[PDB]
RNA sequence: AUUUGGUCAAUUUGAAUACAGAGAUCAGCAGUUCCCCUGCAUAAGGAUGAACCGUU
């Protein structure tokens, strides 16, 4: 009796504290290749404006 | 045997003015892309050095 046998416990799973590593999100040569267009280009736009 | 291939435009007109029709040439530098070297940063990843003992 002071121990059920009757009844199956199901107690709370202790989730571990998982530390979210934000993940490296990388860059095909191409991507960096037009990242790289494109800011400087902008840039030349400005020096361009900014010396016009 | 004859003849067409033959109308300057433009402007001022209500034929005159025009007269072929209105930038050139030489030279820098920067950018764009790709490559190579060099120095620095950023990540990552090595390799290695340095006397001598440490911490409840």
């Amino acid at each position: 009796e002071h121990p059920s046998i009757r009844y199956v416990a199901h107690p709370l799973p202790e989730k571990i504290n998982e530390a979210k590593v934000s993940i490296k999100a990388y860059l095909t040569q191409h991507e960096r290749k037009r990242l790289r267009r494109n800011r400087r280009k902008m840039a030349r736009e400005a020096r361009e404006i900014k010396i016009k």
